[PDB]
């Protein structure tokens, strides 16, 4: 059984040119590419993207860094959505653990080049904001007979 | 003092034409190549390696996915045996550490990559299964003095 | 705010050849070259780079090892004292983190590859022992909107 994460890369890993080193990562595992979209993200949209942190003191200035180009994606695999996360490492990069991204190419939390769902419920809800269903492409991995039990 | 143990990297590994990448990993910390061997493993010979988990319910299909091509290695180094297993990491990718074999690439345990010795009566064993001792070569490694105090 | 730390290639990164890897890692971080010198460290200047150590029953091999080419180096980064130390990972590589420097390309405490400033106090001291003040390079990365805060 798979399932589908959103995972977005801030305009800091598109302006530091990593677009093609993070989705290598995600390919390495055999995680399959079922959605993916340049796009620039406007204060509307990142306003929805981060609901849960409404009111509070830091989202105007986040909101702001956010305004940029983005590379929408999702992508599928087994218990992809806490995988990605595990990949990604802890929020603030100096205390990810080496080899993830966080850790392996950043240094401070404003500036920490991804975002990943964090539970099913938001993968669901942030696929739908970023992508619509006719963007989202069904095919199997040619490779899935050596990549799943 | 260094040992020898048994590493293998299973059919997945052969399909998805990362062998080299495997290599590479235990290469790039001075161990050693000391046999090296690409065969087609066969139930019975399966049956022997995987002796401990003769008539449990999982042996059938652990045997299924791994007869295929297998790269039989032997690598030499400085706590090699338990340095190996660290490096592949947990049996369960989703379990294992980032920056491990079995992180890096795989999903689940049943497609996990590669298999290492477990400890040094089992490297004895699995080293005399799977090879002939014509094929363990002994050499001396000339950048020694910068690998070994 | 950022802060500097002394980080020296010893001579197995040299002799390996791998300076370049590490150089690399360092970058990807978005950390800045202050300052870079190919020397052969003498057994003079060792001694009071290992000051600490004075007495121990390693120093005399350690100076014994550590005498040879080495590549000096000054990294800027938030925090890279305490994060260089973490990327270098455990003296001993056997007991380093996967993704780890040592932990990747070293098997023993005596030959793993790099040294890294392991406080403030002693990075000040160690770039005063190795580097003039002149051979300190100021200037900012083009990139600094997307790496900092
Ligand atoms: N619950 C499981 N589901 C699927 N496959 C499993 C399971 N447990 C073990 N396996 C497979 O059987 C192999 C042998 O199990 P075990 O010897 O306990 O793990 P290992 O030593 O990490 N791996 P191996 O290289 O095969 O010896 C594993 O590597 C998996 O490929
Ligand atoms: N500068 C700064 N940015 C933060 C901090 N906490 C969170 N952020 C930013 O806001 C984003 C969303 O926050 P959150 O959902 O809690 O973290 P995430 O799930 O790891 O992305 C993070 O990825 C960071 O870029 C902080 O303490 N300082
Ligand atoms: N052979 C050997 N070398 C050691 C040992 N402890 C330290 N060293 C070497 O001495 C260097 C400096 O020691 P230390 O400052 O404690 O370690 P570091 O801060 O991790 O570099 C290490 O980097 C090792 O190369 C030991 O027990 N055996
Ligand atoms: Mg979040
Ligand atoms: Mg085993
Ligand atoms: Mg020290």
């Amino acid at each position: 059984h798979v399932e589908q994460t959103y995972l977005m890369i801030k305009p800091d890993g598109i302006q530091r040119q990593v677009v093609g080193e993070i989705i290598s990562r995600f390919e390495k595992r055999g995680y399959r590419i079922a959605a993916m979209k340049l796009t620039i993200a406007t204060p509307a949209i990142l306003e929805e993207h981060y609901a849960e942190h409404k009111g509070k003191p830091f989202l105007p200035g986040l909101i702001e860094k956010m305004t940029g180009p983005v590379l929408c994606m999702v992508f599928e695999g087994v218990d992809v959505i806490a995988q990605a996360r595990k990949m990604m490492g802890s929020t603030r990069p100096g205390e990810a653990a080496p080899g993830t991204i966080r850790a392996d190419f950043c240094q401070q939390a404003g500036r920490n080049l991804i975002h990943g769902s964090d539970s099913a419920e938001s993968a669901k809800r942030e696929i739908s904001l970023w992508f619509k269903p006719e963007e989202i492409q069904s095919y199997k991995l040619a490779l899935s007979d050596y990549i799943f039990e």
